[PDB]
């Protein structure tokens, strides 16, 4: 009926065996029990089409997180259910997105949070890309998960503005060869950094998607602001992150070369800590 693997074990199980817990997004998610093992995960409800090369397009890319498992910086998929109308997708649970940090934040997240995230998210395109020949397409962050253990993991979950597509994917200068590449994602990831540590879209004042789609394509990238004690490292992250033209946009073995990744490889963070600081923290 289903099949659910953790921690290298395969278990039967069916849709019944899971205990709702309630919801968790606002397609629907659910924080769920499985009854064999007590395990509490993260369960997506989608409705399936009629059209079966869409059903198809949507399992292919299931398919790559099932086998994304040797991979830390993605989230870990422990099986699937399949009824006539819905797919159950089954997921180790995080705790929350980045996005969410943000509001609970009401301000900036830190470097240092920031630089393993960094890490964390290009290790994970790298490998979608280079193990899968996969790109994601939806970097932002609410698609960054992180833990009370403190891992952050990439994932695919579903006044001022968001907007976080290239140039190049909102107006393609070729039409002849219109498909935009890997470094579309590393833009989306540059304008998620300047989101995230700022607090504040970085796209500001906008009537219409029109207007927003025309900033993206005229205004210079915008980056961090150099008043709030940035690292050069991370200003120069996100200033090649934010590459208007795309030919000249690094590619993300290039970008694991960079300074700022170097640092935070190898520097010890307590995202748990902060996670759980945040999380425990009194002061409105
Ligand atoms: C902001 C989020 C939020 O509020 N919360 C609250 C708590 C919740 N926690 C949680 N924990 C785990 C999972 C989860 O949500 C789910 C996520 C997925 C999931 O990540 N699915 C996929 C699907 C596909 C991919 C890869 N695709 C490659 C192709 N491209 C387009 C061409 C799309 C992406 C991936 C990826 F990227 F590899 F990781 C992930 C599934 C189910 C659930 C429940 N919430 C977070």
């Amino acid at each position: 009926t289903g099949y659910l693997t953790i921690g290298g074990q395969r278990y039967q199980a069916e849709i019944n065996d899971l205990e709702n817990l309630g919801e968790m997004g606002s397609g629907q998610v659910w924080k769920m029990r499985f009854r064999k093992t007590g395990h509490v995960i993260a369960v997506k409800q989608m409705r399936r089409s009629g059209n079966k090369e869409e059903n198809k397009r949507i399992l292919m890319d299931l398919d790559v997180v099932l086998k994304s498992h040797d991979c830390p910086y993605i989230v870990q998929c422990f099986g699937t259910f399949i009824t006539n109308t819905d797919v159950f997708i089954a997921m180790e649970l995080m705790g929350t997105c980045a996005e969410k940090l943000k509001k609970r934040m009401q301000g900036p997240i830190p470097e240092r949070i920031l630089g393993k995230m960094t890490v964390a998210i290009v290790k994970a395109l790298y490998y979608l890309k280079e193990k899968h020949g996969v790109i994601h397409r939806d970097v932002k962050p609410s698609n960054i998960l992180l833990d009370e253990r403190g891992q952050i993991k990439l994932c695919d979950f579903g006044a001022g503005c968001a907007a976080y597509m290239a140039p190049e994917r909102i107006d393609p200068p070729d039409p002849t060869k219109p498909d935009y590449d890997i470094r579309a994602d590393v833009w989306s990831l540059g304008i998620s950094l300047v989101e995230l540590a700022t607090g504040q879209f970085p796209y500001k004042n906008c009537k219409t998607d029109f207007e927003v789609l025309t900033k993206v394509l005229q205004e210079e990238p915008p980056l961090l602001p150099g008043h709030m004690g940035f690292s050069g490292d991370f200003q120069s992250f996100v200033k090649d992150c934010l590459t208007k033209d795309h030919r000249k946009r690094p590619k993300y073995n290039k970008l694991l070369e960079h300074s700022f990744i170097k640092r935070y490889e190898t520097l010890e963070v307590d995202v748990a800590s902060w996670f759980k600081d945040v999380m425990a923290k009194t002061e409105s």
